[PDB]
């Protein structure tokens, strides 16, 4: 038949979490030995055979080595805590080998957390091997060929390793990272170069931290908090480094970058509550400064999570062609209670409007063209409505709440960007979040309701939604590994966070259907943002007096 | 051949009239000559060729001579008073008389309308031939003469024409009406039958004018004056015709249907102010009894034409297989400030919810059914919802204004209809009314909007828009036909009628947009009828302030 291919194509190319697939399974099985079309197949195939029958197993196995190799994203779901078994596991390690290191790394956060569902005793063992294949071992070899990816392996390690199920994975985390350290110190020539280099990060931002540390004993509004501070870098050997030069080291933030010096007229203390620095550095290459803030108090894991997610959908659209001029900082946590986060040079929304009256004041400031479109050159115009649209449809997606002016930022290129992500999956310290973040001034930076440039906005939302829609199986997969997860957000109900991600994607709808859909919620949501909207809606119920 | 052809594709299939494309026009010549194959690429190029040159015109006859014959509503576009050359008119009229009579019946008020557009000179020689001293007239007369309803409706249409270029076209009207008339007197049996039968009407509607005047006439109360009423019908010789019997007559409103008389006992009168009267009659057979309705105010064109596109609009639908289960009742104007309506038998919203606190109610009392999806059997609602969809539409595509729960009533049966069309084309007494008119009632008898009664009910309204998108053309022409109509309500701004519709057809859009507008339009109108959905976006509203 030909129906049959089209069932098929329902079942193996639409959900990943779905545990849907129920004795259709067995007719899978029939076409399986015939034509396994593709790895996505191989992935669904897996999911129904195994705990029953030892010898299905072994016809299964031999199946999984013939297959078409299947692609790394499901690989992740492999990795995941549903399969049990060693041979899958080790095929999912293999599939990660063949990838390139930097999609290796971008999943790197996820692998950490891959590493507690790897069995115990692989990992005893390869312990049991260093003092007196399985995935860990791969980990550590990977790392240690390219140093960018020590360094954020080391990160992850450590922010796991400081102080019920706790212990148990603790122990083992810590197994991993001592280690890791005691192959790097062995190593050769460039494995001991990994590991000096560590060594002095750690050093670096313990002294950094203890500068911070006696900022906040001494007592001040901040701007004589921050007096206080440029003094604190220009002493001199206070501290076991010294700030005003030191040793050149990689940034822990970015590994390719060594800095030198602090310049300490430069630092300057957010407006924000907890106060983090603005650093600058020099670098090792011409004296370039770079920024980066630093983080008195919070556990950042959550920020990075939901950084490499905009990342990741970034990478994706793009690849589709669609550059939607969003900015994905560079976040990292060190410990838990601190870590950096990459300076992006922008004016808070609210700033911008406190200082220019509106948007568009402040991009003709700017960027004037007499001619068009709001006498703004048409680009900036064209990349502010891009990260619009990337924006709430990222935002809606991992359903971000607690946004304001304060959060937004712009840029003077146009873009805007999200910050602080703090509330995450729908969680809002408020009641009643709009589904769709748009303010009014926002609208109105796009000329209103009606305006060929608010038309371009909506339209590019929906592309955006749909080509994520297409791309569902990665987040699915990364999120599936992040439930065991430490980001408090998920921390809540770990289940319910991979099945919110889902709801939201709306996989369920046809793409007519889809794009029906989010167009409704943009619309509750500029509505209720927009007076004229309002007062229209009252003469639309007063008209039924 | 392979990419050009697309856009010729769409062109032809896609705008209804277009200045567009003037280049493409003359593009379209060199590959327009060729294909020549259907009929629909005919319209689209008589446009172009004939603001150009005069020797092309003579080749176009040739190619026009030629083409694919058009369907009839093409044709409708011909007569149109864009297109001045009178060949065209030629093949426009003999496209009409390939119409079933059905169709032509449909399309009269158009075709009388049609008149207006020259040439004059054609109506004098008419009238030079039948006078002391096939072509468009001619055919209708022709065509007026072969079936009596065809006569009837062409009668009333001609007649209320005649009762600073307004004069001019008056006048004209006045000859063909003359000639109509006597073209019958001279006729064969069945010519003379039809206009004694015509004679017949008259008579009896100015008996009735009278009638009516001398019910007028009284101060008294309402309820006094339906007993005066009573009383004029119940009294012969009163008037040259008496109204307890007289010899049947076919009713002017439907012309099939013969009536004997009126029965006075059952005779009432309505509530608005300007007081119309509903009257039994009796049919010739069977004593089947009609309920009609006498209106003594205004000229009902406005009405009737409303009703007619319903009605169009309908057939459309039902062709493609849509029952959205319209009501349209039949109206005719006899003269402008006299009218009468096929009554339908309803129970107005307003007193549906005083005499029940809802609907449901109401549908549960006239058809329970205990495992019916609600007290009331599926039927039932199946058939309101369609209704509900239809008008929605409907409304929306033609501007009905000033709806309210005494304009739109509902049947025992289920089926929704609006009655009454003062306001026009987005005119509202109002100063912003919804796009759509939904009552909060109306929304809750589908059980509200996460209820799946009223899912179906916007898919239904977003496939019965798709489709009638379609069948844009038909309508279209109609208008465009009406420009010089005299129903008020395009007279203020004419030529922007037409206009004024084809927006609410958003023609631009592709299907998935369309379908997206009209979402957008639902939506608005729902959430303002809706308190629980305006206290959501109050609270949204809250969000960004602090
Ligand atoms: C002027 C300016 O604020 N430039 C910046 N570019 C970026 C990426 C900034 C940033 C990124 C993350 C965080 Cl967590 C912060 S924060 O100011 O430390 N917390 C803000 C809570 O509302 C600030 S701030
Ligand atoms: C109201 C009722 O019970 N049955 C009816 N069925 C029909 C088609 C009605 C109708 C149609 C047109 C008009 Cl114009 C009217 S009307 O009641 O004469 N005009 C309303 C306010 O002045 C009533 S009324």
């Amino acid at each position: 038949a030909s129906i049959r291919d089209q069932l098929h194509t329902i079942v193996y190319r639409y959900p990943p979490t779905y545990v849907l697939s129920s004795e259709e399974q067995d007719l899978v099985w029939k076409f399986r030995f015939y034509l396994s079309s593709h790895k996505k197949a191989l992935t669904k195939f897996l999911k129904c055979i195994n705990w029953k029958l030892e010898d299905e197993v072994t016809q299964a196995l031999w199946m999984l080595a013939n297959w078409a190799p299947m692609d790394v994203e499901d690989a992740l779901e492999l990795l995941s805590p549903t399969f049990t078994h060693p041979q899958v596991r080790k095929y999912a390690v293999s599939r990660l080998a063949q990838a390139p290191d930097e999609d290796l790394l971008l999943y790197l956060l996820q692998l950490v957390q891959a590493l507690k569902y790897e069995d115990p005793r692989h990992i005893v063992h390869l312990h049991g091997c260093i003092f007196p294949a399985n995935l860990c071992t791969f980990l550590i070899q990977r790392a240690c060929t390219n140093a960018t990816l020590a360094n954020y392996f080391y990160w992850y390690l450590s922010i796991e390793v400081e102080e019920k199920q706790d212990e148990r994975a603790h122990d083992m985390y810590a197994m991993v990272l001592k280690m890791f350290l005691k192959v790097l110190e062995n190593g050769n020539f460039n494995l001991r170069g990994i590991f000096y280099n560590l060594r002095k990060q750690r050093r670096f931002i313990d002294e950094l931290v203890k500068l911070v540390k006696l900022v906040a004993k001494e007592p001040g509004n901040r701007n004589k908090k921050t007096e206080k501070f440029q003094k604190l870098l220009a002493e001199q050997d206070m501290f076991k480094v010294n700030f005003t030069n030191f040793e050149p080291i990689p940034f822990p933030l970015d590994p390719e970058i060594y800095i030198t010096k602090i310049v300490p007229m430069r630092t300057s203390l957010f407006k924000s509550a907890l106060m983090p620095a603005k650093l600058t550095f020099v670098t090792s290459i011409a004296h370039h400064e770079y920024a980066a803030i630093f983080k008195h108090g919070d556990d950042l894991r959550q920020d990075q999570l939901i950084l490499q997610m905009i990342t990741l959908m970034d990478k994706l659209l793009r690849r589709e062609n669609l550059d939607l001029k969003l900015t994905p900082y560079k976040v990292l946590a060190t410990s838990s209670k601190h870590g950096f986060l990459q300076y992006v040079d922008s004016c808070t929304v609210a700033e911008v409007l406190a200082r220019e009256g509106n948007i568009h004041n402040f991009f003709r400031k700017h960027h004037p063209c007499d001619n068009g479109p709001y006498g703004i050159s048409a680009e900036v115009m064209d990349t502010y409505i891009k990260s619009c649209a990337g924006y709430c449809v990222i935002t809606y997606l991992l359903g971000v709440g607690d946004r304001h002016l304060d959060n937004l930022l712009l840029t003077t290129n146009g873009k805007l960007f999200h910050i602080d992500f703090g509330y995450i999956l729908g969680r809002d310290p408020k009641p009643m979040p709009p589904p769709m973040k748009l303010s009014k001034e926002m609208v109105e930076a796009m000329g209103g309701i009606s305006s060929e440039h608010h038309h371009e906005f909506r339209k590019q939302c929906y592309t955006a939604y749909l080509h994520l829609r297409r791309h569902a199986n990665v987040m699915l997969n990364l999120f599936s590994l992040m439930v065991d997860a430490t980001v408090p957000d998920i921390a809540l109900e770990p289940d319910k966070a991979v099945k919110k991600v889902e709801e939201n994607l709306q996989l369920g709808l046809t793409d007519e259907e889809a794009v029906q859909h989010l167009q409704s919620l943009l619309d509750v949501s500029i509505t209720a943002v927009m007076p004229a909207l309002v007062e229209q809606i009252h003469r639309f119920t007063q008209y039924w007096r």
